[PDB]
């Protein structure tokens, strides 16, 4: 017993786990819990000996994001051992261990509900990877959504989730179909790629567009038209993960395996702050 | 020998502390050792158990971003200790430490020195806290790149580093003079601060005021006037840090006790980025 918990993720450079981190590491602090951060870069390699580096440390327990593909036999090593390891964002196994994983599919759902709210013909779903279930699951709450409405959708993918090949895509796609008055994207590296395009050619970021986008930055505000924002609520993420780190240690018998949802907050930005 | 070492910042939220901890894991990953991360919040009390905390586990030398003045009775019981402790951001005692700062005054004069080179009448300097060490070279810096220039400078200071008390006091100067053609800030916040009150009023940002920031974000690309912003580097801030940290586990002699200035870099963005 070292008091102390392994934090495995991609890198501190990402908002989204920093937040998650900063929230953590208050929260273990409190505990008179240590944390140890190591990074893979995203890589599956550095990911397995980070994890070792932890047990050689006497870590008494870790918490990963993998980026393997879970099944993939490295995990099935703790499949039955009561050291606990805990998913984060991307489940793992999910008859041996607990993963707290977010509700991508019900959050597309409310942000896409919300957007159709707003007057616009011509509406673009922008995502991307449609292979992946990230990009599948949001697709399906907006879906559903969308379901018994009228208005016709364009749908659009790109090659990666990136500012560049959404911006090559949104311009080629410009010359064919017109300009929407609403739009969805399903990250916002998607959105700046699309805010490119428009300030590019019209030199004016737009004041007559319904934008819906995954992820939240708070300078959305002062921006001419009305923007929904959808992110994750990183405090209470990290107070569940905690729970079941400390039921699994101090709890007899471990809590059950399989994934728990945590919602995304909507954010009304643009002239809706207004 | 645990081959560890501790790391105290005031959280992982700002945007320096967290790109810097990133670069540093990353580095301290490498050469082989673990980071660990204890945050205190800013408060000298916490901060103070932190460290307790971190050399009760064995921890073989700390960097600390000190919230205490640089001579403070506290760090006086490692000054002739060979025991490292190497002081990021805020100095430690400048003759039995090592100083990893940032070079404000000639970051300052630096970007002070670019912003004088477009065409403005009225310019205005926004900074804060005046008396505080800072606030000063900053000042400093500015006025040694506006020394001989035949033009007036407004210099306007908030009572505090934050965005609200930022407007409040230039939408109350707005009243008495109007609109500056040139500004310069000594935050980020400040330069939120300012914008809110010039999307009051205009209900649009501007398009012709030259800016000049310290501190950066990628989004100010999507401005539409000219826009100057300084920030830090942030890896070779953290391998510098590191470097130094090593240097003193393994050389036969501490390196050099002192402040090691190391300067930011400038970025150009708004319309200067297309």
């Amino acid at each position: 017993r070292t008091r102390s918990i392994g934090l495995v993720i991609p890198d501190l450079e990402n908002t989204s786990y920093t937040r998650i981190a900063n929230y953590l590491e208050r929260q273990a602090r409190q505990r008179g819990y240590q944390l140890l951060i190591a990074c893979s870069e995203d890589q599956p390699d550095n990911e397995m000996r980070c994890i070792e580096h932890l047990l050689q440390r006497q870590v008494d327990a870790i918490i990963v994001s993998t980026s393997l593909p879970p099944e993939h036999p490295f995990y099935q090593r703790w499949a039955n051992d009561p050291f606990p390891i805990v998913a984060l964002d991307r489940a793992l196994d999910r008859e041996h261990f607990t993963s707290v994983v977010g509700a991508d599919q019900d959050d597309a759902e409310m942000l896409a509900e919300e957007l159709r709210k707003f007057p616009a013909e011509t509406v673009l779903y922008l995502g991307a990877l449609p292979e992946l279930s990230v990009s599948f699951l949001r697709e399906q709450g907006f879906r559903t959504a969308w379901k018994d409405d009228p208005r016709e959708v364009h749908f659009l993918y790109a090659n990666s989730y990136e500012r560049e090949a959404a911006a090559q895509l949104f311009e080629k796609w410009l010359e064919t179909h017109p300009m929407p008055q609403a739009l969805f994207t399903t990250s916002f590296a998607l959105l700046q790629g699309v805010m490119d395009v428009t300030l590019r050619r019209d030199g004016k970021l737009p004041s007559d567009l319904a934008i819906a986008t995954f992820g939240d930055n708070e300078l959305l505000d002062f921006l001419q038209c009305p923007v929904l924002a959808v992110a994750q609520r990183h405090r209470d993420v990290a107070e569940r993960v905690l729970e079941i780190v400390l039921a699994s240690l101090d709890e007899p018998r471990k809590p059950k395996p399989g994934l728990t949802r945590i919602k995304r907050n909507l954010y009304r930005r643009g002239v809706l702050s207004r």
